[PDB]
């Protein structure tokens, strides 16, 4: 059919030049953006209906998730209430709801514990003010990490949650289930455990729990189990018979109304001893400075924490936003929840972002613009103020039960790790390691292990690339691998190497031992032999792959090129781009007889020349 | 003159592939290795000579650096003895000579002190005591050195010294030079200043030592100058009168006996309070099993200590290899100094490596096999049995101030910075910021620091590539930008991007972020307009450059490809690697009406199959 026919002259780089000569309203998002444009017609009922309903999850999710970080119950409505409020003005998204997101929550718990233990702060027991020294400790890590997030967002690098590889972020997920599992089945069974902080604090935990599960609280274990096989089941229902009442079933807020009821009529508290939260306090606490001097002792962990709640509120907003069809600015997706954490750091609450299983029941149930949100927030608030009281009853084993059973969805990611090694085994192996070094690690240490990681593996593979010796089709221009074709035909006294990568500090040696290889002999070692005593006439270089070119590479090459000289060996440059011959030419690659004739457009116009000769 | 005329089908990679068909001696390195091929003959004089030189001016250097390090006077001759027996076994080099090297003592000498504080230790002054835990201290870095060495060695990891780049590596040699001048400094001046350790801490010291410059021993003071000066001067005067005298003129020796002498003839040490090292002692200790519970507080230090020994060993030994035409394992380069460390560590020496100007007078002096080792070690041992006397009314300051004399070399590269920036700009920042990083903080984090910096640069630079859109000369097949030759014409309906990088979550984002740039529309955009209702027919992918290829890659791919067929815009693949077309397919690219026939061997038959339709 089609023919590839071309005729042109044989063009090396020079001569290819010589024919063809070269050459204010944003960062303050307004509420007037959308607000005049609103749609009070049709839009504001749903915004309603969807607003109390994500409301009555949120209040839940937040009282739950005050457990993960080691604040008392109540902040956590706080931390629900403020940052939503906070972010209805400066956020872009519109379908995403703000709150603890239990992961943000347990590490921001164990910065507060590593921070104020029991025994380093009580030697009397003071709960009172070891409460007071957890909700400011919590206050001053969520303002640094409003800080960091908005410095962010005026340095508009966004790009950051790009460097959260997909496997590094399954394998933190994971291993954070395994953390949040961990901690809330500690708080289940309402066992005293000494906290662990440092290294391999997962493993001495779980160790401690199977030690002193002889001291499990009967009622809270059965209370827990039942609430986590409810959901569970519940979850199970709904994901298969999913073709009617397409909003998903809010079983965890039932089962919290039955299981506080129940507290409640049975008196749990003191005839079984069951662990109730007991202080739920009514009304708004003012604003407070939080100590900026412990800033100092937060700031790995508050980089990390603020990167996670970032990435995921943007995986988020992403995800909604694709379907509703619009997009969301990250620069200030940064300068909105670094003034969130910021506002709320001021009002005693705990890192904020969003949650998948919050934003999917705000948008299910009628998702629209951010009014729902201020809903929501209301519907917090009135939970403060009146609702306060009727939740004093309830168990933490509810709570953590409720997050224990949410859990299955990150513990299920285990069964991509084989998936990976059957695909990529650079990705499964960045899995496995962010997994493990998040589970003996801190969870903002396992963080940056698994983003050095990925640091490492992309160096290493562009470190040790994919090299071959080509040779030509016969009567064709195509140049492939001459051990990969049994058809190649070797060209006379030629050797062609193509080095596919960069070629820099790690990628100059490997490209030295490649070459070495290649034409069967050393330039030094035979130059030194000759000048004691007193089969391959050119070397080409496939360098289409060469992306990049540091100083360490231009002086690489040049030493090979003068190496290969000092033999009557000729080395060949082709396939080189034009941002890459510019490097050279501004790294004083051309001088000393170099001159640039020896460049050439692609590996034919290199072997037309040599034929010439 | 030559043309390029080329006939041949128009082959797809489908096409292509259809019709051209794919598919125990040395680990123990023996002095046996050369003994039997020794050259007693004529080769055992010259080592005579070479040893007896290079041992005269060990010997003083041991003692010198034993003052970077925080031990006292006398265990540098055990660190300048014990690493050369032991390396004349294990050692692939001939021409190395092994000690200290201040810049591997300074290091160690801040591990020490960090461990062994004036004001945590004492509480009386325990001179004594305190020698003794620093000893203990430096015993124990130098065997955790040596064992993280024979590690690497087993390992067979010894490209880790192709991470250190020629640009880090410069910055890490300045701000050494820095640290070393001013610990000198602090020596010569005879100043009493606390130790600080941490960040800032080079700062914080030299803010001490200008306080306190009232208390400086004027005598101390005078000999240091005058002994920088005469060092400057002699080595001057041999750098420029040097046609004649080959061998290097041994300044430092003939300065140190003539200060000794002067120093025993006058009796500073009670008459003008100069500071002798008063104390060296006789004979030989007996080996000492380190105390192996600090391994834990030296893991950073320890790592960063043994990779910089290493890598300077490496390099002299390469840079003396390749003058005498011979070549050295890395891998039994860390052998060797592992077993030496651990040796040496066993008999109260700190982390020992070669010295450039060692290596240089023993070469120059005759260089020949490590029998010139042997021969410097037999030196400083009988400079330790019978000359340990002799040296003690010799000041600290004399020796203080030949290392600082030395260390011009290491100053001179603030010179090689701006050409760097000149040249490459990545280069330059990464020599600056190890520079600072090693200045505030320690060399060890600094050294990591640097690593990780260049790490992350490399992630860079293949994260925001060299993208175009590329257009044909006319009448030949030789793709080029079109904003960038003025010549290019633009084909009709048909956008050709070249994305000039490996392809991964970096470069997937990229990637999506040029593609919509390029082809002036989003897919999803567009799609969902033309849903809601209910200029570019193709798109050829040059890539040529993309080096390799992970999960999160081939799932970018697929994504594009379907969004764009979903606007009836059909994308081609060209220049497309058999290795990254082999990942494609393991990683079920391939799936859902692909059926590779969409890809090209390069950007000329993809444009001559859509001329065909
Ligand atoms: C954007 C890019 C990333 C940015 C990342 C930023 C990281 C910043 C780290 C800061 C840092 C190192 C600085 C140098 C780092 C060099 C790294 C080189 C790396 C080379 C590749 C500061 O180091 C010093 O720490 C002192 C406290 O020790 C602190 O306080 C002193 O002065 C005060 C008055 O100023 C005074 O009030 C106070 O009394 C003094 O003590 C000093 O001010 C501070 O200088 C280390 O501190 C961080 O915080 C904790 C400290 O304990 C520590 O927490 C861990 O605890 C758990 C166990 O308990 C552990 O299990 C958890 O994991 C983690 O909760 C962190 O681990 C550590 O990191
Ligand atoms: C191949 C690639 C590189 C490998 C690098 C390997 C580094 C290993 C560091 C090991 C490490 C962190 C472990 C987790 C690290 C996670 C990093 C995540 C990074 C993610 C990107 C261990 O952490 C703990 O430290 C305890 C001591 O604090 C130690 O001792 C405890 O138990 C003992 C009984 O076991 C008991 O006897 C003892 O009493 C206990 O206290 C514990 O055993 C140990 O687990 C930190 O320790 C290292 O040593 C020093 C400690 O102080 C510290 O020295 C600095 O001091 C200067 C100021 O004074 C500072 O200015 C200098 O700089 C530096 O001299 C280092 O800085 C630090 O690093
Ligand atoms: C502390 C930091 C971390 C250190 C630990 C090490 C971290 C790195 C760990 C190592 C990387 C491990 C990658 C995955 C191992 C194989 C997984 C698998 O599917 O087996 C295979 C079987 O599946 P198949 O395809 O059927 O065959
Ligand atoms: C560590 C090196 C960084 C890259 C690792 C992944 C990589 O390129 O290899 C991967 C293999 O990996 C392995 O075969 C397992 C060895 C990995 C050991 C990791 C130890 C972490 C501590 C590369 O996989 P491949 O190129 O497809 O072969
Ligand atoms: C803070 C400072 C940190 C400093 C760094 C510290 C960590 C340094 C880590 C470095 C360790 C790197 C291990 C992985 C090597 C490359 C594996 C891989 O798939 O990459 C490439 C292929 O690889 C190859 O072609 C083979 C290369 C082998 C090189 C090692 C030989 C001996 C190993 C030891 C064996 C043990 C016995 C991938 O190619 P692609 O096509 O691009 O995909
Ligand atoms: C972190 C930066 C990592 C990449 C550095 C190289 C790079 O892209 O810039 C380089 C220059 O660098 C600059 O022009 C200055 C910006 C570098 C700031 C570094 C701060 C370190 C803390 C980019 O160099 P270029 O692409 O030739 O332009
Ligand atoms: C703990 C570690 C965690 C992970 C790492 C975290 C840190 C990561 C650090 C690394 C950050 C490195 C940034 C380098 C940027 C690329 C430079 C360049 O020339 O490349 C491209 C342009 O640059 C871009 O396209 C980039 C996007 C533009 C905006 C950048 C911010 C400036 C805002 C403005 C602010 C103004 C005020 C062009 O590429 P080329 O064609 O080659 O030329
Ligand atoms: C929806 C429901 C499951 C929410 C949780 C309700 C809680 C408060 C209820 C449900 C079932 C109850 C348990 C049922 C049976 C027993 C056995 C009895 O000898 C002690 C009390 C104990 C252990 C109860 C404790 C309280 C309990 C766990
Ligand atoms: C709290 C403690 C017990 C958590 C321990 C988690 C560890 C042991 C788990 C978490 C994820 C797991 C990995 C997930 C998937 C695979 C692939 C399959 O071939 C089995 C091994 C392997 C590689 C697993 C090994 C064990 C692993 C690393
Ligand atoms: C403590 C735990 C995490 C230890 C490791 C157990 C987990 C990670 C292991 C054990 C059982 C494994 C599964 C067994 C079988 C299959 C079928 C295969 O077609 C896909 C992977 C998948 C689904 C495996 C994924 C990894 C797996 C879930
Ligand atoms: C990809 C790269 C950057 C990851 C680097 C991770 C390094 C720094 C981490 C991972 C696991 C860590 C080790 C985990 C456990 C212990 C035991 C403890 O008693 C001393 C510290 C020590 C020995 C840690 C040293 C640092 C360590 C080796
Ligand atoms: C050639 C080199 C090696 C000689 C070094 C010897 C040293 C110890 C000698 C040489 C010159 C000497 C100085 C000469 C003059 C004075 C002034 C006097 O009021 C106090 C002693 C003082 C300050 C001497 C101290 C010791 C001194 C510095
Ligand atoms: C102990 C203290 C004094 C050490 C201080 C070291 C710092 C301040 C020095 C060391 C090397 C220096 C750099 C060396 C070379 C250049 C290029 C020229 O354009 C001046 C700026 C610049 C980039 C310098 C900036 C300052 C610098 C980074
Ligand atoms: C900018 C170009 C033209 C300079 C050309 C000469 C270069 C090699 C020289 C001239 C003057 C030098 C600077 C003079 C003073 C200092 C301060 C100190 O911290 C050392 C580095 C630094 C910063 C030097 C760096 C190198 C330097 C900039
Ligand atoms: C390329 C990568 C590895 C570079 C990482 C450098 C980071 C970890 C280093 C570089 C300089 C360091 C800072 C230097 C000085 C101080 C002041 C001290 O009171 C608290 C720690 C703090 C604030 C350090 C935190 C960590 C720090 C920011
Ligand atoms: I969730
Ligand atoms: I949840
Ligand atoms: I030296
Ligand atoms: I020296």
């Amino acid at each position: 059919s089609c023919s590839y026919v071309v005729s042109r002259p044989v063009y090396s780089e020079l001569a290819f030049q010589q024919q063809y000569e070269r050459r204010v309203l944003k960062t303050l998002l307004p509420v007037l953006d959308w607000l005049p444009k609103y749609r009070i017609k049709e839009w504001l009922l749903s915004d309603i209906i969807s607003g109390v309903s994500t409301g009555l999850v949120g209040t839940l999710q937040g009282m739950a998730y005050a457990l993960l970080a080691a604040v008392p119950v109540g902040y956590g409505l706080y931390s629900a209430f403020f940052p939503i409020l906070t972010y209805f003005i400066f956020g872009t998204s519109r379908h995403i709801s703000v709150g603890p997101f239990p992961v943000v929550s347990l590490m921001v718990g164990s910065v507060v514990l590593s921070m104020a233990p029991d025994e380093h702060f009580i030697i009397s027991i003071d709960f009172a003010a070891r409460d007071a020294a957890r909700v400011l400790i919590a206050s001053t890590l969520t303002l640094l990490v409003g800080i960091i997030q908005l410095i962010f967002g005026g340095l508009q690098i966004g790009f950051i949650v790009r460097y959260l590889a997909d496997p590094l972020v399954g394998g933190f997920t994971t291993a954070a289930a395994f953390q949040v599992l961990v901690s809330q089945l500690k708080i289940v069974l309402n066992v005293s455990t000494k906290n662990y902080n440092g290294i391999l604090s997962i493993i001495y935990t779980l160790i401690e729990i199977f030690q002193n599960i002889g001291n499990t609280n009967l009622a809270d274990f059965i209370a827990g189990l039942l609430t986590i096989i409810i959901c569970m089941a519940v979850k199970e229902l709904n994901d298969r018979f999913k073709h009617k009442i397409p909003v998903p079933i809010p079983i965890e807020v039932i089962v919290t109304i039955i299981a506080t009821a129940i507290s409640y009529a049975v008196n749990l508290e003191k005839n079984y001893n069951a662990g109730i939260v007991k202080s739920i306090p009514r009304g708004f606490l003012p604003p407070e400075i939080p100590p900026i001097s412990l800033f100092s002792e937060m700031l790995t962990a508050s980089f990390s924490i603020a990167v996670v709640a970032y990435a995921i509120a943007v995986s988020v907003g992403k995800v909604y936003a694709i379907k509703y069809d619009y997009t969301i600015d990250g620069n200030q997706e940064f300068i909105a929840f670094g003034i969130s954490n910021i506002f709320s750091g001021f009002f005693s609450c705990f890192v904020a972002t969003t949650a998948l299983s919050r934003t999917a029941v705000q948008e299910s149930t009628g998702g629209k613009t951010q009014i729902a949100g201020i809903i929501s927030a209301a519907v917090v608030m009135i939970a403060i103020v009146a609702l306060g009281k009727l939740l004093e009853p309830l168990q933490k084993s509810v709570l953590a039960a409720v997050v224990i059973a949410n859990l299955k969805g990150m513990f299920m990611q285990v069964c991509d790790v084989p998936r990976l090694w059957r695909q990529n085994k650079t990705d499964a192996v960045i899995w496995v390691f962010t997994c493990i070094a998040s589970i003996i690690l801190g969870l903002d240490l396992g963080l940056l292990a698994g983003l050095m990681f990925g640091f490492l593996t992309v160096v290493v593979r562009v470190q040790f690339p994919s090299w071959n010796s080509l040779g030509s089709i016969p009567n064709t221009d195509i140049y492939r691998s001459t051990k990969d074709y049994k058809n190649i035909e070797e060209p006379e006294g030629v050797k062609i190497l193509r080095f596919s990568s960069p070629i820099f500090y790690g990628n100059v040696d490997g490209l030295k031992k490649c070459i070495k290889s290649t034409v069967g002999f050393d330039a030094i070692r035979v130059y030194n032999k000759r000048l004691k005593a007193l089969p391959i006439h050119s070397l080409v270089l496939d360098c289409g792959a060469v992306s990049f070119l540091d100083v360490v590479g231009v002086r690489s090459l040049r030493m090979i090129v003068k190496e290969f000289q000092r033999i009557d060996v000729h080395v060949y440059f082709a396939s080189l781009q034009d941002h890459v011959i510019e490097k050279l030419e501004q790294c004083g690659f051309f001088n000393d007889s170099i001159r640039k004739d020896i460049f050439f457009l692609t590996v034919h116009d290199a072997i037309l020349h040599l034929r010439s000769q």
